[PDB]
């Protein structure tokens, strides 16, 4: 059977199960989590895990609204900060350390992310944070070092392009791409409590990008994944989740290097976005549903669950004692790129954690981003369009 097989046929003998609706639609993540849950459900006692793969995280924040609305709600599911926000209005999730979930060890950056008055409301589950993807050899090509800082990428980039003929910093029209340069160029989306769209720093993150383009260094990426574009055109370097580097690894035709984000300046590296996801329990959940998730979530912050999930994903271990686990040691010891995976995860920034942020960060923010990128709207324009349009829903 494939594990989702193993896990129906698990699930059909239980007397309890609790459903945990996630948004993994394949891959490493996708065999990571049920690969999890089949190893919990042979622990228990007839009380299962059942995943149910809802499509991507935008899919499974729409599936979860509806479930409100039909007065019915899975046992756990995944959830950004920003969802955990929304979901708190409806008074939806059970506080995780009153279910008994010992949070001890875990990432104080991941902790805080979902801690709501102080409060603790998710387990931090599937964290990325962005890296530097890079082509090992057309770097080695051309003699060009791993950039380290802002002015060494771009530079870099204008070389590269210039020897190959073709854009070599291939990057998504996204929010996430955008956070990248803004938070590197100083910038914060809240002043004073007051989300701002339109700042100083995202007009030059913004315009960096659009003339980046322009000026032939970099490649926007309209249809699929960076990893699902590679083999068109020369590559040199990516700023990508690390959750993306089994799908790098098995695209790359060159040998694929990771770095720490190019910085302000040598001192530290940049600042990467932190994205992925939490798991979140409904007060829906009957007491048995409660008592599976509790243990459930207690095995996945386990040291070897942590070390198998993040090593097979790419994804950083949340608890100090994975990186402790011997599992986790012998696969470090043999592949530097998660080392430099954990290494970045220092370096770490989040988007606001509105509950309006979902909508804001893709139909907004990112059409602002796409209008400058593909259609060489005015990134001002572009961004006071963003920004009044967030008002308007921020004030609804
Ligand atoms: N709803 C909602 N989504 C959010 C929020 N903040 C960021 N994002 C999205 O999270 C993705 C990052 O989350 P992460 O778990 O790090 O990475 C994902 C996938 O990105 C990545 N993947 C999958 C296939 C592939 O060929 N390559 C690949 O890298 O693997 C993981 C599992 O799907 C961004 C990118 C996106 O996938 O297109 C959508 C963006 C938020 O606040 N809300
Ligand atoms: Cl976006």
């Amino acid at each position: 059977m494939k594990p989702e097989d193993v896990i129906k046929e698990q699930c059909a003998r239980a007397k309890v199960v609790a459903e945990l609706w996630h948004g993994f639609t394949g891959g490493a993540p996708k065999a990571a989590l049920e690969n999890l849950v089949v190893e919990f459900n042979k622990a228990q006692q007839g009380r299962c895990v059942r995943p149910v793969p809802q499509g991507g995280y935008r899919d499974l924040s729409t599936k979860i609204k509806a479930a409100f609305a039909a007065g019915k709600v899975p046992t756990m599911a995944q959830a950004a900060e920003n969802n955990i926000a929304l979901y708190l209005e409806a008074k939806a999730l059970l506080p995780i350390e009153s279910l008994g979930v010992k949070l001890q060890g875990v990432n104080l950056t991941f902790l805080n992310a979902v801690r709501f008055g102080g409060v603790v409301y998710g387990v931090p589950f599937n964290k990325s944070i962005q890296v530097l993807y890079y082509n090992k050899d057309l770097l080695k090509k051309h003699g060009v070092p791993v950039p380290a800082t802002l002015e060494e990428f771009v530079a870099a980039a204008k070389k590269l392009s210039r020897a190959e003929g073709g854009p070599v910093y291939w990057f998504q029209p996204d929010a996430s791409t955008f956070a990248y340069f803004f938070f590197n160029l100083g910038g914060s989306y809240l002043k004073d409590g007051k989300l701002v769209l339109n700042s100083k720093e995202a007009v030059e993150a913004l315009t960096l990008l659009q003339n980046g383009v322009k000026e032939g260094w970099a490649k926007p990426i309209t249809s699929g994944y960076i990893n699902q574009n590679l083999g068109s055109g020369p590559y040199a370097f990516s700023v990508d989740t690390s959750a993306g580097y089994t799908y790098y690894l098995r695209a790359a035709k060159f040998d694929l290097g990771v770095a720490t984000l190019p910085g302000r300046t040598k001192g530290q590296p940049g600042y990467g976005l932190v994205q992925g996801t939490n798991l979140v329990v409904f007060r829906q959940a009957s007491k048995e549903e409660q008592a599976v998730a509790k243990d459930f979530l207690e095995f996945v912050l386990s040291p070897r669950a942590q070390a198998v999930f993040a090593t097979a994903t790419g994804y950083v271990p949340v608890t100090e004692g994975a990186l402790k686990d011997p599992v986790y040691q012998a696969y470090a010891a043999e592949n530097p790129d998660y080392a430099t995976i954990v290494r970045q995860s220092r370096y770490a920034k989040f988007e606001p954690a509105l509950a309006e942020w979902e909508q804001i960060r893709f139909d907004i923010l990112g059409q602002a981003i796409k209008e400058a990128i593909l259609n060489k709207a005015d990134p001002k324009a572009a961004l006071d369009r963003a920004q009044k349009l967030a008002e308007d829903l921020l004030s609804s």
